[PDB]
C-alpha cells in the first residue's frame, strides 16, 4: 500500500521539521544526511553540501531563540518515487512574537527529498525558498 | 552503472531546459507528468500542479523572442535514488540582452525530480528560486 | 454524497470563475444573486450589494489580454441540503502587452445557496 | 421568523468576538470548530486550519489596553434551519501608552453551522483594506 | 407615516446624486437652495456659500467627464425631523476606468440637509468628506 | 425676525455641547445628545456609526486624561422649523505638548439638532477635518 | 451708518479682486496707491512698494490667463477705523482647472487697508499669504 | 506732525513686541482690542477673532520661554490714515539658540492696525506669516 | 546736511549701473565699473575674482538673450569722504518662465564707489542670495 | 604711501577676527559702528543696523564654544579709497574638531568698510556670505 | 631569461584585450581555453567554465558597440610561475563617451594566468572585478 | 597523479584559509609570499603588494571574536599548470551571527596562485572579490 | 628676476588651457611631455600616463558652447634653471542649450620641466571639491 | 644617478607619511617648507599656505587608533640637481574601535626643493 508509505513520509517530515524549531540537532543529525544538498535562503544561491552548514544555526541561532513560535504545514503533497525513494512538497507558516507584543507570520516553501538507506529513511536533499 | 544514470538524467534536464528555452512545448509535455507539482517564482509561493499553468507562458512569452540568451547550467549533483528515481539539482544563469544593448544575467536554483514510468523518465516535480 | 456535493460545488465554482475571465456576464448574472452582498478589493472596506457594481467590470474591464486561473486548496463545507461555503485561493496569470508575466493572488470565500433547487452565489468576500 | 435567527447569528457573533477581545478561549474555542478553516491577514493569503493557529494569539498577546468595538453593517444570509453566514466590518477603537486614540477596520464573513444543537463557526474570513 | 416622508427625501437625493453625476445643472439648481451652505474637500476646509461655488464645476469638470462611472448609495439613514425638514446621510463609492482601463473606487461621506420650503423640499446645507 | 432667538438657543447649546466634550463632562453631553446618534467623524473611519458607545469611550479613555483652548469660527445656523434646526462651524483647538511646542488643528461640524420632548437633542453630526 | 460703510468696502474689494482675475490693470491701477505697500508670496518676504512690482503680472501673467476661474470671499470682516480709513480682512478662495481637467482650490488670506484721499478711496496697504 | 505720529506708532508697535516677547500679557492685553482679529500661522488659515486665541499662548509658552532671543525689527513702514487710525508694517527678524548652542534667525512679515479708541491707542487687527 | 546730495548721486549710478545690467548694456557697465574690479558673486563660488572679462561673459551670452522687472530695496548709503562712498541693498528680480509661470529671486549687494578723475567708478562687489 | 595704510587695515581686520573667534565683545565694540549696518547668513538676507544683532552672539554662541579652531584668511585684497576711507575683502577659512573628534572646514567670504571717523578707523559696514 | 618572458604575457595579455574591445571573438577564441574558467561580475558570483558564456557578449555587445573607447593598463605585475605557467594582474581602464558628449571612466581589476600547452600560452583561468 | 597535486593544493588552501578565520599569521605569513600581490576589496581596487597589508588585520580583526563563524568553500577548481606552479580558484561562504541572534551569510569569490619555491608551496598571488 | 620667471610659467599655462578648450591637440601635444603623469577626476584615482589618455578627449569632446577661464590664485614654486611647478584655481564659466548660466572649479598643480630648451609640463594633478 | 634621487625622495616621502600617521609633528614641520602651499580636501578647494593649517590637524587629531599605510605606483620626476615630483596613491587602513575595517584612498603629489642642500616640501596636492 502507498497510502501507508505517504503517511511514513509525513510522520518523518514532522518529526524532522519538530527538531529544527526546538534546536534538537541530534534528532536532526539522524534524520539528514551527512552528505546532505540543498538550496535555502542562507545558502545566497549556492547549492551546499553537508551537515555543518546547518549545524551552525542549531548551534547559534534555533537553539537559542527564546521566542515562542507556532508551525503550520500547508498542502503537503507526497510522491511515492519507488520503494526506497519519496519526495514531499510543502509551504511552512511560521507564527512568531517578538519581546513587545507584535507578532508576525513568515511563508517558506520546502521539497525534501527521502532515500531508505539502510532500512532507514534520510532527506538527502531540500530546496527552500521564501 | 551510477556514472551512466546521472549522465541520462542530466540528458533529460538538458533537454528539458532546451524545450523551455526553445518555446517546444510539444518535447516539454512529454518530460513533464501531467500531473506535475511544482514550486516557482510565478506561483507566488504555491505549490501549483498540472501543465496548464505552465502552457500558458510556451503559448504567450516563451514563443516570443528576438531577445538572444545563453544558458548556463551550474553544480549539477544528480541523486540516484533507486531504479525508478533520481533527483536532479542545479543552478541556472540566463544572460540575456535587451533592447539599446545592455546585458544582464539572472541567476535560478533548481530541483528536479525524476521518476521512471512505463520504462519513460518523467519529471513528477520541481522547485525553483531566484 | 458529501463527496458529489462538494463536485458539485467545484463545478460552480469553476463555472463561475470561467464567466469572470471570459467577461461572460450571462452566465455570471445566472450564478450569482441579484441582491448578492460581497466584500472585494474594490469595494474599499464596504459590504455592497447587487450586481450592479459587478456588472460595471464586465462592461468596462473584463470583456477585454490572456491570462489562466488556478484554484487552490479548495475546500467545500457542505451545510446542508441546500447550502454550501467554498473557499480557495486563486492564481491569475497574465501578460501586460509588452511581453512580461505576472502572477497575482487572491482569496475567496464564497456562499452558494439552493433556491428553488438552483445553486445560487449569495455572498462572497475577495481579499488579497 | 427570519428577524429572530439573524439577530441570534448577531448576538453569536458578539459573543465570538467578546471571546477574542478578552482573551477568554474557553468561550473561543466552544464557538469555533475544531476544523475550522479561515483566511485572515497574519495567514498570509492562506487557508489555514484547526484551532491551534488562534490559540496562538490567545497564550501570546490576546490576554493583555482598553478597547471597543462595533459592528457595521451586518447583513444575515439565513441558509436553511442549521447553516447561515453573517458579514459584517468591525471596528476597534483602542488607546495606547501615549493616550493617543485609534480605529482600525476589518471586513468579516463568517460561516455558522449547527452542529449537535450549538451553533458553530465553521470558517470565517477577514480581510483589511 | 413617516416612512412615507423618508423613501420621498431618498429619491429626492438620488434625483440630486443622478443631476450631479450627469452635470444636469438645471436640476440641481431647482434642488439645491441659491444660498446653500456647504462643507466639501474642495472648499478646503471652508463653509462655503451660494450655487456659484458648484455651477463652476457643472461648466468645467461634471460635463466634461466622459469616463463611465457607477455610483453606490450605502448605508442610507434618513432622519425625519418634522413635517417640514428631514435630514439624510450616507456613503458615496464612485467606480470609474482610465482611459488606460485601469479601474479605481473612490468613498465619499455626505450628509444632506432638506427643508420643506413652500411646497417643495430644498436641499439647504450638505457636509461631504472623504475625498 | 422672531427666529433670531432661536437660532441663540442652538449657538447656546452647541457651545455647551463642545464644552462637555472639551472638558470630559459626558453626563452633560449625553443629556444633549440622542442616545441613537448616527454620525461620521474621522474616528469612524469613513462609516456611519450609531449610538453613544462609540463616543463615551473618548470620555472614559482620553478627553478626561494637557491645556487646549478651543475657538468656534463662523457658525451658520439654518432653522428648519418648529421642532428643527441645523448648525454647522468650524472649530479650532490649540494644544501644546510635553515639550512645550504648540500645535492647532482644524475640523468643520456639522449638527442636526431635533426638539424632542420640549428639549432639543443633537441626533445627528458630521465631522471632518 | 456703520454697515453702509462696510458695504461700501467690501463692494470696493470685490471690485478690486475683479480686476485683478480678469487682468483689468486700468481698474487696478485707478483702487490701489501708487505707493502701495505689501507683503505676498512672491515679495519673498520683503515689503515692497509701488505699483510696478503688481503691473508685472498683470502683462505677462494675470491678462495671459488661459483657465477658468472662480473666486469666493470668505468671512470678510471690515474694522471702520475713521471717516477716511477701513480695514478689510478675508479669505480668498480660488477654483480652477488644468489643462487635463483637474479642478483645484487655493486659499489665501488677505488684510488691505483703504484709505479715502481727496474723496476717492484707494487700497494704501496690502498683506496677502497662504 | 507726521513724523511724530510715526514714532508713536513705532513706540506701540516695539511696546507690543516687547510684552509678547517677555510674555507680559498684561500689557498686550492694554494694547491689543478685547475684539482684535489676525491672521497668523496658528489660525491655519483662519481669521480668529478674540483676546483668548494669543492669551493662550501666554500662558503655555512665551511665559514658558527657557531660550534667550532678540527681535530685530526691519523696514518699518507707518501709513498714518486718519487722526484716529495707523498701520503699520515690518518684518521681524527673531535670533535664538537652542539647548545645544546652535543658533538660528526666523523671519515673520507683520502688519498692525491700530486705532485710537477713548484715546488710547489699540491694535485691533493684525497679519503675520512667514 | 549737505551730504544728502551726495548720498542721491550714488544712488543714481547705482541705479544706472543696475539698469544697465539687466538691459545688457556693457558699453555703461564699462564705464561705471572700474576695469580691476573686485567682487564676490554667487558665479564665482565663493572666490574673489578681479577685472571685467568674468563679468563680460554674462553680457555677451545670457543678459543680451523673457520680461523681468527689478526692484531695490532698503538702499542704505554710506558716505565715508570726499572720494569714496558705499552703498548696499536688496533687488528683487521677478520673472516667467516659457511656461508662464512666474518666480522671485532675492539678492543683497555691497557696492564700493570710489571718485577717480572726478568720476565715481564702482570698485568692489559683493553679492549674495 | 598706500602700502602703509593697507597694512594697517588688514592688522585692524586681523585685530577684528580675533575678538570674534575668541568672544571679546570690548574689542569688537570699538572697532565695529555702534551704526554697523551688515548683511550675513544669519540676517536671513536683510540688511541689518547695529551691534545688538552681533552682541547676541558674543553673550551666547561665540562665548560657549571650547572646541578648538584655526582660521585661515585668504586673498586678502585692500581697496584704499581715501584717506579717511578703505575697504577689504577676504575669504576665511575656519577649521574645527567634534567632540567625538571629526574635523571640518567652513568658508565664508567677507567684505568690510573701514572708514577714519575721528582718528580711528571703525568697521562702518560688513557683507558676509557662504555659511 | 624571465624577463623576456614577461613580455610575452605583456604582448599576449595585449593582444587578448585588443580582441575583447574590437569584438574580434577569432583571437579570442585562440588565446582563451575551450575549457577556460572564470569569475568575473557577469557570472553573478559563480565560476563559469567555457567560452560560450563570453562567445555572448562578442555576438551581442562586444561586435555592436558604437561607442569610441581607450583602454588604459596600469599597474601590470607577471609572476613567471615555471617554464609553461605564468600569471599576470592589472587594472584597466576604459574610456568612452555616449550619445551626448558625456563621458565616463571605468575600472576593472583582472587576474590571467596563462599557461603553455602546445607550443602555445592560452589563458586557462580570469578572474575580473570592478 | 594529477589527483595528488589537486588535493595538496585543496589542503594548502584550507590550511591557509584556517590561519586566516584563526587569526594565525604565524602559519599564514609561512603560506603566503613576503612579496605576494593582490586584489581584495580592502585594497579598494588596487594591487597591493607585501604582507603589512594582510597582517594588519591578524593583528587588529582577526584577533577578535567572539562571534561564531562557519566557512564553506564551494566548487573549488584546480588547475595544474606545471611541477613547480597551480591555480585554485573557489567560492567562500562565510555565515556569521551579531550580537541579538541575526544570521547572516556572505559570499566571496577566491583566485590563488600557488608556486613550489625552495620545494615549498607558496602562495603568490591572490585575487577576491564579494 | 624671479617676477620673469613667475611670469613665463603662468603664460606656458594660460597657453595649456587654451588649448584644451579650444581642442587645439597640436599645441597641447608640444607643451604636455609624451610621458606625462597625471591625477584626474577622470583617472578615478589612478596615477595615468601618456598623451592618449588625454588625446580621447580632444577627438570626442573638447572639439565641440561658449566659456571662459578665470585662472584664481596662481603660486609659482621656481624650482632651479629647468623646473618650476604652479598650482591655482580654474573657474570655467559656460552657458547650456537653455540659456542658464554655471561656473564649475577645478584646483590643479602643474609641473614644467625644460627639456630641450622648451618647457614641457610633465605632470599635473586636478581635483574638485 | 637617476635611480639613486629617485630612491632618496621615496625616502623622504615615506618618512614624511609615517610623521603624519604618528602625530610626530617634529619631524613633519622639518620636511615641510614653513610657506608650504598645498591643496587638500579639508582646504574646501582653496591654495593654503604655512604650516599651521597643518599643525592644526597634529595637535588636535593625529596624535590621538590603529592604522597601516600603503604607497602604490610612486612615481619620481627628476627636476634638475635641486628639485623633484613624487606622486603616488595612499591607502590607509584603520579600525573603527568597534572592529570594522575601512580604507580610504588619497592621491598625492609632492613637490620637494633642495635648499641649502635639505630637501624640503615646497607643495603638496592631495585629493579623493
Amino acid at each position: 500500500t502507498a497510502k501507508v508509505r505517504e503517511q511514513e513520509i509525513i510522520r518523518l517530515t514532522q518529526k524532522l521539521i519538530t527538531s529544527i524549531t526546538t534546536g534538537d540537532y541530534d534528532t536532526y543529525s539522524k534524520l539528514v544526511d551527512p552528505h546532505v544538498t540543498c538550496f535555502e535562503p542562507f545558502s545566497n544561491g549556492n547549492l551546499v553540501e553537508g551537515l555543518e552548514f546547518h549545524k551552525f544555526y542549531f548551534d547559534n541561532t534555533l537553539s537559542k531563540r527564546s521566542v515562542p513560535i507556532n508551525t503550520t504545514i500547508l498542502s503537503p503533497h507526497v510522491h511515492v518515487l519507488g520503494e526506497d525513494a519519496a519526495c514531499i512538497c510543502y509551504m511552512r507558516l511560521t507564527q512568531s512574537v517578538n519581546s513587545s507584543g507584535e507578532a508576525k507570520t513568515l511563508q517558506q516553501e520546502e521539497t525534501r527529498v527521502w532515500q531508505k538507506k539502510g532500512g532507514n529513511w534520510i532527506n538527502v536533499h531540500f530546496h527552500i525558498s521564501g
